[PDB]
């Protein structure tokens, strides 16, 4: 669990800064900032860590397409390109299909026009699938993952007041779900140790956004997790920090966060 070899990511269009879907209409995206942002975390992911990065390109028409995450969803060597809720974002599925097919994945495409899912929605702890129903992913949606990945146990949570399931948790380790303090996120988390039989530990942060991290297991490095950074969020770096059984890794995304982007939203991993 937690593996990885190669990372597909995708650049940012010049659109996203006042194109692309959000939730809110806060502070303004500051689209060089943006950029910046993103090359710190590709450059973390390849040269620090080691992976093979497929970098893809923008594509000015679809102003979410840095987003990769909720085109597609891996295990072992299968890979499901999903149908994404968000009908501007559909076409971003082709350019992702082509790169997994190029890294040899076995390719289950969601054809079904009655099923949506973001990969986004779906939390993958290495022993199970958890799948939040949305407004980007329906229960059709979370049958195909289902059908997809039989191996898998697949239980659905309710997203509530989030884009994502996982714009309020993610995986810091190997039995380690990072979750926010929120009264939905803990109804999501209660739901999800109620469907499964396993036991999970949980690392509380007081800031929803802030249970997004990227965990990887790294030769040569061990467990590591990119978190959000002290500046962005005080309160739940400090959880992050105190953790000396990983190589911590503050990642700024802020500028992404504006439109509800976290950070593993920005990639696709693959252990090959
Ligand atoms: N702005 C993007 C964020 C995906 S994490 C969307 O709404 O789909």
């Amino acid at each position: 669990f937690g593996r990885a070899t190669h990372v597909v990511v995708r650049a940012l269009p010049e659109s996203l800064a006042q194109q692309a879907l959000r939730r809110t209409k806060g502070d303004e995206v500051d689209f060089a900032r943006a950029e910046r942002q993103h090359q710190l975390y590709v450059g973390v992911l390849g040269s620090k860590l080691g992976l093979q990065v497929v970098q893809l390109p923008a594509d000015e028409s679809l102003p979410d397409c840095v987003f990769v995450e909720d085109v597609a969803v891996v295990c072992e060597e299968t890979a499901l390109i999903t149908r994404p809720g968000a009908p501007s974002r559909r076409k971003e599925a082709d350019m992702m299909k082509e790169a997994l097919e190029k890294l040899q994945l076995n390719i289950v495409e969601m054809k079904d026009e009655n099923a949506t899912l973001d990969g986004g929605d779906v939390l993958f702890t290495g022993r199970e699938f958890f799948v939040g129903l949305s407004k980007r992913t329906n229960q059709r949606g979370a049958e195909i993952l289902a059908d997809t990945f039989k191996d898998y146990a697949v239980s659905t949570v309710p997203v509530v007041d989030a884009l994502h399931l996982k714009s309020f948790c993610s995986m810091a380790g190997p039995n380690l779900i990072a979750i926010g303090s929120s009264e939905s996120a803990q109804k999501a988390l209660k739901i999800m140790q109620q469907m499964s039989d396993h036991r999970y530990d949980k690392l509380t942060v007081p800031d929803d956004t802030a249970a997004n991290c990227i965990y990887l297991n790294i030769p040569s490095k061990g467990h590591v997790l990119l978190h959000r950074t002290p500046e962005e969020y005080p309160e739940s770096a400090k959880v992050y920090e105190k953790l000396k059984d990983h190589m911590l890794i503050p990642v700024s995304n802020s500028e992404l966060e504006k439109v509800d982007g976290l950070l593993t939203c920005s990639s696709v991993l693959i252990n090959k």
